């Protein structure tokens, strides 16, 4: 009365789209 | 009847790496 | 009767930053 709980609920969506990586390397010779 | 919402569930999963960095510092001049 | 379903779980991980960028433009001529 009601009864016994239901089941786990889903699995929550996927975090925002994430930030940019760092630097690149220095590039070619001058 | 029936009885209470089950518990909240489980954690979303792994999101995509973000984009790539902005390019390196120039090269070494001559 | 089991309850229903709970709700969605919580935003899963973080998403990782994304890769190094490219290579910088070469160096001056001088």
């Amino acid at each position: 009365p009601p009864g016994p709980p239901g089941p786990p609920g889903p699995p929550g969506p996927p975090a925002p789209p994430g930030p940019p990586g760092p630097p690149g390397p220095p590039g070619p010779p001058g």
